[PDB]
């Protein structure tokens, strides 16, 4: 009845309003986002506990001009597809388009998780601690070696949740170390490991746009930030559903802290998966709250 903190996805995600009534996150919960380089000048990140840690083993990349970002956004807003989209990107931003895809993705994903209330993008968990670990410098990104190194560093930075927008034996063992150290890994199914929460995209009506340890969440028309403008945009894809689950998972962990319970990543992951309404099903916050908190 009364959403104390009205959120865009309240109607599409039962129990989100009620969960928001109880927490908007806790700064003791750290989320490390392994993605591109987000734009922290956006007002949705003002007052947010956000910081960038660039992996020390990357060569820093030259900053991308606002004009290049605007070119990419114009091409999206015209709704160009297929061969014509690619010919348009190649015509105007051939050297920078691949980095921009990553950086733009990072703005959107970070805004979905931690965007401040009453800004243009209100995130799921605006009071959690968020560290961005940009990877765009490596584009000259799906490399398993580099992701393993990035995951090891994210663990050392104190991650409770690692959001990997890109998730070889070395990577498999880095994921395993996260599980052994009670750190949740969240990644999209795409458009493979225990203790990973794999996320698929649901349409606006809740149907689907991996199956054993996956969950579906809203992935269509998700409101988020884009670089160099205060104007938000709605995007669609499995990598749009993943950040919704990262935020939800962070809220549930935040509630464990607020109730004086130890952070328990595996309890949160298994509660989500076992209560999902037929991957394993659509996210079911009311069921998860019952399993975790007796609500």
């Amino acid at each position: 009845k009364v959403a104390l903190h009205p959120h865009d996805l309240d109607e599409r995600i039962p129990g989100l309003a009620d969960l928001h009534n109880q927490t908007l996150g806790d700064p003791q919960i750290t989320i490390v986002i392994i993605d591109g380089d987000p734009d922290y000048t956006l007002s949705c990140f003002e007052g947010a506990e956000v910081s960038k840690v660039f992996p020390y083993w990357h060569e820093p990349a030259e900053p991308i001009t606002p004009e290049d970002y605007a070119a990419f956004q114009s091409i999206r807003d015209q709704g160009l597809k297929g061969k014509e989209k690619e010919e348009a990107l190649e015509a105007v931003i051939p050297d920078t388009k691949d980095r921009i895809v990553l950086n733009d993705h990072a703005c959107h994903v970070t805004s979905t998780i931690v965007g401040q209330e009453h800004s243009p993008v209100f995130g799921i968990a605006p009071n959690c601690r968020v560290i961005n670990m940009p990877q765009d410098a490596v584009i000259r990104v799906m490399s398993p070696l580099n992701l393993a190194r990035a995951i090891d560093l994210a663990l050392e930075l104190g991650a409770n949740i690692i959001h990997c927008a890109f998730c070889e034996e070395i990577l498999v063992q880095a994921i395993k170390k996260c599980q052994d150290n009670n750190v949740l890994i969240v990644s999209p199914t795409g458009n493979v490991l225990p203790g990973t929460l794999a996320v698929g995209a649901a349409k606006v009506d809740g149907t689907p746009c991996n199956t054993k340890e996956g969950i579906l969440a809203p992935g269509e028309e998700i409101l988020g930030a884009q670089p160099c403008t205060e104007e938000p945009v709605r995007l669609t894809g499995t990598s749009m559903a993943a950040p919704v689950m990262t935020g939800i998972s962070a809220l549930l962990m935040s509630l464990q802290v607020q109730q004086g319970k130890p952070v328990d990543a595996e309890a949160v992951r298994t509660a989500l998966l076992k209560t999902a309404i037929p991957l394993r099903g659509f996210v079911n916050i009311p069921g998860a709250m019952k399993v975790l908190f007796g609500q």
